């Protein structure tokens, strides 16, 4: 909870000199990856769609948010991801895409705030800051310094929380304070909703977060409040489990790169003397079909199916999608 080397004016310039003709950020079928390989500088393309996205949505505008206060918080953002092969500045920038689409293509908006819009698009650029590309049963597992602080301190959300306490030192700085233009209570919630939302994507709390969701929508207008909260936290883990909604070859990147993921926790925890479960094993596997198919059956296409019908009725692209997706797998499977 403190101050952060200030953003120079170089910075922002190799920012605000991306040009991006030939993509609309707003559509469904952006690719990233293409993106990427337009130019020999990929991170200020991605900051730059983060940049020309919520720009583009009015709602820094409206909330008191500056551009160069805005740009600032975006490579304030940058700087604490690092070179890792998928919870990088890449997905986050996906991530913030991705609930865009959900917000504006799906009618999600209607559902929600302007302020709850805004916080939800925010809240997606800090959702994984410093990641390490190791999940939280690592830690505790191999007793790690963050796992040992972790059980003498009582959570086992070790990266939620760590993400959590990055957000508020970014935002500790006037000149990256996004929420500087907010009042009082308005202030308080954004802070608390932003924190609340990273906590939830800890996916040792899937199964809890989904069901009091379905709760909350059961009856909406016997709690309001909570009903808000519940559907700002299932959003923003829509986003973060929506790689199985994206067009087939946009789908099999994200896969082969969370994969290499996997696979070298795997080989940390085997140096560390534990043994490792199957899933994480290099020597266990071969092709990326059969994950995914299982991926999409066990987690993603029960988690979206659920939403759409129980009141986002906007969303049943991703469905159609992720149906799309695993008979793709399936055919590489029987062949
Ligand atoms: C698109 O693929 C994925 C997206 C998110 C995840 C995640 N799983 N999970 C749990 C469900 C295990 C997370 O906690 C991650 C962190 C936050 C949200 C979701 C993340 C896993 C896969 C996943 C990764 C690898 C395979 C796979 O095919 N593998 C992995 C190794 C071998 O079994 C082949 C399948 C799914
Ligand atoms: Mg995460
Ligand atoms: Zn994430």
């Amino acid at each position: 909870v403190k101050r952060v080397t200030a953003i120079t004016k170089v910075e922002r310039e190799a920012v605000l000199v991306c040009e991006l003709p030939s993509f609309d950020v707003t559509d469904v079928e952006f690719d990233l990856f293409r993106a990427r390989e337009s130019t020999d500088k990929p991170l200020d393309v991605a900051a730059a769609i983060a940049y020309r996205l919520l720009l583009g949505s009015g709602l820094p505008q409206k909330f008191g948010c500056s551009d160069e206060v805005l740009l600032n918080f975006i490579l304030q953002c940058r700087k604490k991801y690092r070179n890792v092969p998928y919870h990088n500045f890449y997905h986050v920038v996906d991530v913030c895409q991705t609930i865009h689409t959900f917000l504006y293509r799906g009618n999600v908006y209607e559902k929600l705030t302007e302020l709850e819009c805004f916080v939800l698009l925010i809240t997606a650029l800090v959702h994984d800051l410093d990641h390490m590309g190791l999940n939280n049963s690592f830690y505790l597992k191999t007793e790690s310094p963050l796992g040992i602080l972790s059980s003498a301190s009582g959570n086992t959300s070790v990266l939620e929380v760590h993400h959590c306490n990055l957000a508020v030192e970014i935002l500790s700085d006037p000149e990256s304070d996004v929420f500087d233009g907010l009042e009082g209570a308005e202030r308080t919630l954004a802070f608390r909703s932003m924190i609340d939302c990273v906590l939830a994507t800890d996916m040792a709390k899937h199964g809890s977060a989904l069901e009091a969701f379905l709760a909350s929508a059961a009856d909406q207008s016997s709690d309001e409040a909570a009903f808000h909260r519940m559907t700002m936290e299932i959003i923003l883990k829509a986003g973060d489990i929506s790689n199985v909604t994206k067009p087939f070859d946009i789908s099999r990147q994200w896969a082969m790169a969370v994969t290499e993921e996997f696979y070298r926790q795997g080989d940390m925890e085997k140096e560390r003397g534990v043994e490792v479960l199957p899933m994480f094993d290099r020597s266990k596997n071969m092709e990326l079909a059969k994950g995914q198919i299982g991926f999409i059956d066990f987690v993603a296409a029960p988690f979206f199916q659920k939403i759409v019908d129980a009141c986002l009725q906007g969303m049943q692209w991703t469905v159609d999608r992720i149906k799309s997706n695993r008979a793709q797998w399936e055919r590489v499977l029987e062949t």
